[PDB]
């Protein structure tokens, strides 16, 4: 009977950074996706392996929603088979993805004033993430001749960097909130339905 907790995902006070992104799991509820597709707010809402006008017919073994903030020029990396620092080192979707990516401009709800809130992404890593791997470690990264094995210095870097949004200005570099819905089809009792 109960409506699913999408309000706890889409209307939260602050969304996470793109390293250390939030994940919500959704179960034992009715998921009406019609109020998502017919909401006016969304700048992108792209679905893979399901079509949005049919989500209200389907039932899923379990549902996940992942949420974070990125610049409007990075949202193209939030798709299967993409490449770049976000897709490699911060958040990766598998090549065989069943789910939808939803994004909207948040420059009214965030970045509205002087200073900043501390949004960080990982810029350096020794190898790519696996699909849905999350990495929150902040050990020094080596980037040159000889190990530093300690303090920051010549050819060693702290792995995180700030996004550098334009100061309540610009055009493409503004903040976009993202929610990624991922749907399971494992042969067990269907915990979410339309
Ligand atoms: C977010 O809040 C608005 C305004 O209260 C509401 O219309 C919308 O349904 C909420 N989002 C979800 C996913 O329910």
């Amino acid at each position: 009977t109960n409506l699913c907790p999408f309000g706890e995902v889409f209307n939260a006070t602050r969304f996470a950074s793109v390293y250390a992104w939030n994940r919500k799991r959704i179960s034992n509820c009715v998921a009406d996706y019609s109020v998502l597709y017919n909401s006016a707010s969304f700048s992108t809402f792209k679905c893979y392996g399901v079509s949005p006008t049919k989500l209200n017919d389907l039932c899923f073994t379990n549902v996940y929603a992942d949420s974070f903030v990125i610049r409007g020029d990075w949202v193209r990396q939030i798709a299967p088979g993409q490449t770049g620092k976000i897709a490699d080192y911060n958040y990766k979707l598998p090549d065989d993805f069943t789910g939808c990516v939803i994004a909207w401009n948040s420059n009214n709800l965030d970045s509205k004033v002087g200073g900043n809130y501390n949004y960080l992404y990982r810029l350096f890593r020794k190898s790519n993430l696996k699909p849905f791997e999350r990495d929150i470690s902040t050990e020094i990264y080596q980037a040159g001749s000889t190990p530093c094995n300690g303090v920051e210095g010549f050819n060693c870097y702290f792995p995180l960097q700030s996004y550098g949004f334009q100061p309540t200005n610009g055009v493409g570099y503004q903040p976009y909130r993202v929610v990624v819905l991922s749907f399971e089809l494992l042969h067990a009792p269907a915990t979410v339905c339309g």
